[PDB]
């Protein structure tokens, strides 16, 4: 009944770089879709207690949020760009496992997925 704790955002015994292409998603991907109108359910992990929502984490066991990938950048917790992005898709995957589809979250999350994808189609060349 008490919320998970967060993802972890950054690890000491995890090595560090930066590329450019970690360096376009925090920049323009995530940035881009932080803007959006819809974001914002998806800005911060579930909170499960205050929504009144006991079996979102009964069901969804790898949840993932954009405060969290937003922090993953920043901390560069992420080795690989793929990382980040197989870390978006969880984000709206999870949401079409737990919500009937036509919900307005449902909805919201296909609006902001198909704006991600077409971002990283304009994904920068690796070194
Ligand atoms: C529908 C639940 C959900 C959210 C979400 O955020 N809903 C939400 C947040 C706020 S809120 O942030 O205003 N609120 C909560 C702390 C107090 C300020 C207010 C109303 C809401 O419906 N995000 C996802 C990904 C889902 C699911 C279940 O997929």
């Amino acid at each position: 009944a008490m919320n998970p704790p967060p993802p972890e955002t950054s690890n000491p015994n995890k090595p560090k770089r930066q590329t450019n292409q970690l360096q376009y998603l925090l920049r323009v991907v995530l940035k881009t879709l932080w803007k959006h109108q819809f974001a914002w359910p998806f800005q911060q992990p579930v909170d499960a207690v205050k929504l009144n929502l006991p079996d979102y984490y009964k069901i969804i066991k790898t949840p993932m949020d954009m405060g969290t990938i937003k922090k993953r950048l920043e901390n560069n917790y992420y080795w690989n760009a793929q990382e980040c992005i197989q870390d978006f898709n969880t984000m709206f995957t999870n949401c079409y496992i737990y919500n009937k589809p036509g919900d307005d979250i449902v909805l919201m999350a296909e609006a902001l997925e198909k704006l991600f994808l077409q971002k990283i189609n304009e994904l920068p060349t690796e070194e």
